[PDB]
């Protein structure tokens, strides 16, 4: 039915995640039907309310059966594979089961119900340490931890799909529900009067409103298929990223080591990304972080709130 | 210098050739295979030998067999490749089955784990011979499953070798060019060559190496298996040729490689001749010439053992 003749059957697997989440709240005001399968391993069940066009499945992307259960009784026209294993890094048998073999099982589903776009989110890790920062998206892979391993082989797999498959590595993507990293903890941490500490990292970050769009541009017929960084190509360090929460907060911060595997720059070339959709990032720096910061003085350092009625 | 060696996939070519040659050492083996692709004629009920009927990818089995066997050392030599288009079996064999194996020999504190590598994980290399720093780019199921699986290992508190390996060959191998191009033109069939290179390193020289690997205090990480040096299918064609002493009634084609066949895989061997101070002894004719010779004497079979059964 509506939007009138680009109306979306869309299958997100890790949908009560941040960017699962945020993704429903942006497509099921416009119309299009959506089914989620979540396990709750970090999604929360408060970001799903009983709304008309979703559906929740509580399951696994490593159980099989449940998903070719799922696929057949929905039949989605598109999928969005953003189930990820992570929180224990130790845990390698569940970011194996969960990232490799529950994106083959996603592949193959979605393959056997002919779905017409399939978009998947890639980690950063995947690229170790890279001997070229800002990382080109020809970079090879090179991870050296579980969830960069898992993710590696599940999005290589996923490429050898004939459904047509996009994987963008993703920067660091802010918004609505982002609970954890430096944002949120030099926010609390600040507010607070406690001590906080700025490792001499250089990260890239990226506005919710730019990964929607991307994520858009994905999910349309017709436009280019294979592996893509999704930043605004700009790099900032983590002190930077201290300066704009001071200031905002209205508060001499120690700048460290490089801890062991904390990669000492990480940022992502997205020039093959605005080549290929025409796509760039339109919210800058200042603008990306600060708009974290005034969603935490509404909501509070949450991942419950729902913008769904 | 005793061993007590645990062996996945012990019934495949490279398992049983280090079977016939440890065995006879007065070491105590336990093999844990499934039987996708060896075969259990190469396995007879004899002293030191168990063999456990089971996955790698089952945790349970795993944990009781590292209980009861307690190994000194494993060698992980289980894979699975049959069917391209079988990625679950792919990762749950060569991913989970090597984090399982990877767990279960950091928990019995094993001496040495060794492992075994296909040169697919450097996919489409841009140097060559492929040197031990390249990145690992493989496009095909069993090279990004055992990519991933190496890689998993990599992160073990045990000591792990990786052996990134050149096509070995020696007793029972049934499969590739060699044993095609013997049967083929024993039986006047026309062959083909396609128009690439690889590598090819006799089984006295593997041998030797995966010796060395298992000692305390050798050197650990990734390395590369190989003389170094590369030959064309066609090298390889005209090898077997002259041995089998055939007349062919048209000059073989050499045909060019299909899109996933990537045109020149070759191993640099050079980090590994350093810091092991292994070198392999055994030339490309003498390499060719020696699966040839066993063929020969025993067909191309993987049915025949050379341990002596009661
Ligand atoms: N948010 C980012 O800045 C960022 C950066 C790089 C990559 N990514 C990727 O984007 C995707 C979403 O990330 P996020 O930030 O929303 O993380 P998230 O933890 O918020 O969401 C992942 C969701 O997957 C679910 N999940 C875990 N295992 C599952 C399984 N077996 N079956 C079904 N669901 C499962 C969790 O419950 C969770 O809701 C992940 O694939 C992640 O690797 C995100
Ligand atoms: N032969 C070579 O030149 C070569 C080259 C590069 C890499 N390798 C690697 O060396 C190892 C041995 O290779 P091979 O040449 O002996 O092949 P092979 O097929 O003869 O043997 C692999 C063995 O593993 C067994 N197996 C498969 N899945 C299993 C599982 N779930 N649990 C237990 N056993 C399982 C098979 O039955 C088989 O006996 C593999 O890891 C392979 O990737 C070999
Ligand atoms: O209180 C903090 C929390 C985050 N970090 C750094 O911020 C970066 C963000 O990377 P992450 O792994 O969190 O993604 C890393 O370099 C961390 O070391 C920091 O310096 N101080
Ligand atoms: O009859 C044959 C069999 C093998 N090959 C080639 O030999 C190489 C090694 O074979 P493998 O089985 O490893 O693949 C590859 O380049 C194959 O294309 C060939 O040209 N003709």
């Amino acid at each position: 039915l509506v939007p009138r003749g680009s109306h979306m059957r869309i299958l997100i697997t890790g949908g009560a995640g941040c960017l699962g989440s945020n993704l429903i709240e942006h497509w099921l005001p416009q119309g299009h039907e959506i089914l989620v399968i979540d396990n709750f391993a970090t999604g929360k069940r408060e970001v799903l309310p009983p709304v008309a066009g979703l559906s929740v499945i509580e399951g696994s992307v490593t159980d099989a059966g449940l998903l070719e259960r799922a696929f057949d009784s929905f039949k989605p026209t598109h999928v969005v594979h953003s189930a990820a294993a992570y929180k224990d890094p130790d845990d390698w048998a569940e970011d194996a089961a969960t990232n490799v073999q529950g994106s083959i099982n996603v592949a193959k589903a979605a393959s056997k119900a002919g779905v017409k776009r399939l978009l998947n989110f890639q980690t950063a890790l995947c690229y170790g340490r890279p001997a070229t920062v800002p990382i080109p998206i020809d970079s090879p892979t090179a991870p050296f931890t579980s969830y960069g391993i898992s993710k590696t082989a599940g999005e290589a797999f996923l490429m050898m799909s004939d459904v047509p498959v996009v994987s963008l590595r993703l920067a660091n993507v802010t918004g609505p529900r982002l609970a954890i990293g430096p944002i949120p903890t030099f926010y609390k941490r600040l507010k607070a009067g406690q001590k906080c500490f700025c490792s001499d990292t250089v990260r890239d970050f990226l506005d919710m409103s730019d990964f929607l769009a991307i994520a858009d541009l994905s999910l349309q017929e017709g436009r280019p298929t294979g592996v893509f960084n999704v930043s605004t190509g700009e790099g900032h360090s983590i002190k930077e990223v201290f300066d704009v929460v001071l200031d905002y907060v209205g508060a001499p911060v120690p700048v460290v080591a490089p801890g062991a595997d904390d990669v000492p720059s990480v940022v992502l070339d997205p020039s093959k990304t605005e080549t290929e959709f025409g796509w760039k990032a339109k919210v800058d720096f200042k603008d990306t972080i600060t708009g974290q910061l005034a969603w935490y003085d509404k909501y509070g350092v949450t991942d419950i709130f729902s913008h769904l009625s």
